[PDB]
């Protein structure tokens, strides 16, 4: 009933242990975490041999730093953070196109594009732990960042993610009230709305800021075809996201964008950024072009302020 | 290739005609309408024997009154209005509980409750044609009203309707800008919105004004559980509509309500109104109780104004 397993508590040294398939990991080790999860209540699985679990021998006052350093009220948070940081360190982050991409491993797509896109944005987080990493990530010590990206998103190493939904969780912890967007929709009746923070910088429906500024079609109204348009946006960038579609990107049209090529929950994120000429990144790789044409789910535009 | 069919152009006199199954109704009669529809492009169906079609021998300047009298830019509108008014007259509207219900015929449910509920509301339409009928409907000459209710909703005699979706089309033509509602939703980010007219008096989500005023749970936020609540409502009544659910009605709690007992698009609307004691109407019928307990999709509350 034994499987060989590596146990680190410091992520510096490792230890080799044996574990009973008959007992919960907690019974034998205490609180235990593997690849971003909380296996502390789980019996051992035979696929788990040859893996490195992060064990955290419990503590009642580590919550000093917890809500402080990490801005979370999850007892599990650090156990998930660290057991991912083990793996995350094993990835290779090379600086490419000036930014810092992630050699594909354990399904990095979303994390690459998320990280490829969070350099280029004017954003400062309200949890110190992110600040450090972001800047370790710009220089190249990004393993701390992807680990927190996982833990904030509640994701596991190797679990596919949607780039859009991931940032929702990172943007909850950043400079929010500083930002403002206003929109009005109109047939019979009419409706104007203002959103603060993350709400204000994220849109689901079109990839074109211009259309949002021009015209964009919305339901109920009374029947089915109102128009909604942007009235005011007070924020440093904008994210425009739609179900993946074919789209046109030109230099200076857009900050950056990322290209999803697959089915609903099975696809491939590829990040494009606009510099000298368009620069497309896929893991370590890169293609640079003066035209694009592909399938995009997300486009990025820098912006100062706009009033209608 | 002949079926016997009755042709009125004045809805006073009838004529008996024969029609070729080989030709479109227009080829033989001109523009032709049956039971609220525009059969003028359709070949005859053999079920159509023994029916009374409304024929409108075309006209280019009847649009004088059209957008005027009826507030529509449908050439078909009057042809649909009148061919329904034929049938609608054949129904029996008895005044019950003080209001005026509709003896069940051709699936009246929604029209009964809609009509049972549009007496009790403080609303004045912006098309004269409705004004007349509404008041013919309060006295009992309601056939003109249900006919327009059909034509405004684009429904046919005998086609089941959702009470909620029907009023959307009648409320497009009523006192709108006079009314105002404001709502704010809040996790990370926050969002406040104002709606004008019909938008402002109709809600989909709960049956309880009180909850809307108390608390009501809404998605995205960042994750999935914001709270939205009512800030200001400036209007004469309120409609609260939800997918049909079990609900509690007490006298003086609510203006009126209607009870849907069936599957999604196959069910039964039953209207309840609060007077001396609760008064439930089903076609001509009526039960009056001091308690209720049933399945409701729509509840009505009179209101003057409210500020948070
Ligand atoms: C990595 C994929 C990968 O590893 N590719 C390989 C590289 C090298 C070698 N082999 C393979 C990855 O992270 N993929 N992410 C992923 O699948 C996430 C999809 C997902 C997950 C959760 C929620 C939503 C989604 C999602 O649908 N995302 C796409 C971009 C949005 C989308 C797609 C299709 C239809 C649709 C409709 C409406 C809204 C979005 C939408
Ligand atoms: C009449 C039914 C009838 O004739 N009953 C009889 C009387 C005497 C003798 N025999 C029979 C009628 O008009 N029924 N209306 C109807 O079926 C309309 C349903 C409908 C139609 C179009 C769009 C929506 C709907 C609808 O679903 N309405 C219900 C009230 C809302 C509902 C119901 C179930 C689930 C659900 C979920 C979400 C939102 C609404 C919702």
């Amino acid at each position: 009933k034994t499987i060989k397993v590596f146990t680190t508590v410091d992520n510096t040294n490792l230890h080799t242990q044996l574990v009973d398939m008959s007992m919960t990991y907690g019974q034998q080790f205490g609180p235990t975490y593997l690849d971003g999860a909380d296996v502390t209540k789980i019996k051992p699985h035979v696929n788990h041999e040859g893996k490195t679990f992060f064990v955290l021998p419990s503590d009642d006052t580590l919550r000093s730093e917890a809500f402080e350093y990490y801005h979370t009220l999850d007892e599990s948070f650090l156990g998930r953070y660290m057991s991912a940081l083990n793996h995350t360190k094993k990835w290779k982050f090379p600086q490419v196109g000036g930014l810092t991409s992630i050699k594909w491993a354990d399904n990095n797509c979303y994390l690459s594009s998320v990280l490829l896109a969070l350099q280029q944005l004017e954003v400062k987080f309200n949890a110190p732990a992110l600040q450090e990493a972001y800047y370790r990530a710009r220089a190249g010590d990004a393993a701390n960042f992807c680990a927190l990206i996982l833990a904030y998103s509640n994701k596991t190493v190797g679990e596919l993610g949607d780039v859009r939904e991931t940032m929702t969780h990172l943007l909850q912890h950043a400079n929010l009230e500083s930002a403002k967007r206003v929109l009005n929709v109109v047939h019979c009746g009419q409706k104007t709305t203002t959103l603060t923070g993350v709400e204000a910088v994220m849109y689901m429906g079109t990839l074109s800021y211009d259309n949002l500024k021009t015209g964009v079609s919305i339901p109920c109204v009374c029947g089915r075809d109102a128009t909604q348009y942007l009235v005011q946006q007070e924020s440093s960038f904008v994210m425009m996201s739609a179900p993946p579609a074919e789209y046109k990107l030109q230099q200076g049209t857009f900050l950056c964008a990322n290209e999803y090529t697959g089915n609903y929950q099975c696809g491939h994120y590829t990040h494009i950024t606009a510099k000298e000429t368009l620069y497309r990144i896929d893991g370590a790789h890169l293609t640079k072009m003066s035209e694009y044409k592909g399938p995009v789910t997300d486009v990025f535009y820098k912006e100062t302020s706009y009033t209608t």
